[PDB]
Order: structure tokens, then C-alpha cells, then sequence
């Protein structure tokens, strides 16, 4: 299905490559191969650009579990 | 207010101190000053562990942003 990803804060652009964002926006990830900041599309601005990480997290619940922290506790 | 994170995932214990929880469970963090496992208190079952501190989100939205990561985009 269409996957997205939900804005969790305002992001508000301070360079030419960066993506302004309002909290509760649905950002298309286009890339993510560039580290912490991805290559993101708005589905309601219609803007491209870099979006931190951090900021946003998986429109979708039922995704799997990332790996854990290492190491374990004893 | 009271403060607590909410788990994203199950999570099956596997050692001599974690603490096993499901998805949705309500969880009290009593020390996250140790590094990615955080000991945790769980609100339904009264059981104390550590936890995995990415299977589990804030339970409140509106807290601040994290840093922007590290590098940039120009
Ligand atoms: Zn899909
Ligand atoms: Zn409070």
C-alpha cells in the first residue's frame, strides 16, 4: 500500500534543499540512503526537499520492530 | 503531569533483568540515564525491567523537537 510517514513537529526551512513541514503533515520519503536527513515529498504541499529523521515517524501502525540496542542487559 | 511512554511493539524478555511487555501497554521509565535500555515500571502488570527505549514512544504528543541530526543539507 502507499506508504508515509506522519510529521511529529513543525519544521521550518532555513536552506534551499530543505522541506518546510507542519506537525500532522504526510511526507512521501522519495530517499533515504542520505543518512538522518531523507528526501521527502509533501501529499499536501506538493513541495519536495530534506526533512530531519527525527522529525517524523511511520504514518502505519503494524510495522515490525527495529533491531534492538546492543548489548543487551545482563 | 504523570509521565510515561507507551509501547510500539510486543516485547518478549531474555535475560536476567528485562521486562516483558505487549503493544499499548503504558510504561513508567525509572532510569534512562544508562544508556539505550531504560528501567521501566509497567502501569498494568507491576512489573519492573529493562526495556528496549525504541519499542516505546512517548505516550503524550507536543513534547519538543530532538536536535536537528547532525550534518546538514545546503
Ligand atoms: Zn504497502
Ligand atoms: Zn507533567
Amino acid at each position: 500500500h502507499m506508504t508515509t510517514f506522519v510529521a511529529l513537529y513543525d519544521y521550518e526551512s532555513r536552506t534551499e534543499t530543505d522541506l518546510s513541514f507542519k506537525k500532522g503533515e504526510r511526507l512521501q520519503i522519495v530517499n533515504n540512503t542520505e543518512g538522518d536527513w531523507w528526501l521527502a515529498h509533501s501529499l499536501s504541499t506538493g513541495q519536495t526537499g530534506y526533512i530531519p529523521s527525527n522529525y517524523v515517524a511511520p504514518s502505519d501502525g503494524g510495522g515490525l520492530p527495529p533491531p534492538l540496542p546492543l548489548p543487551l542487559p545482563l
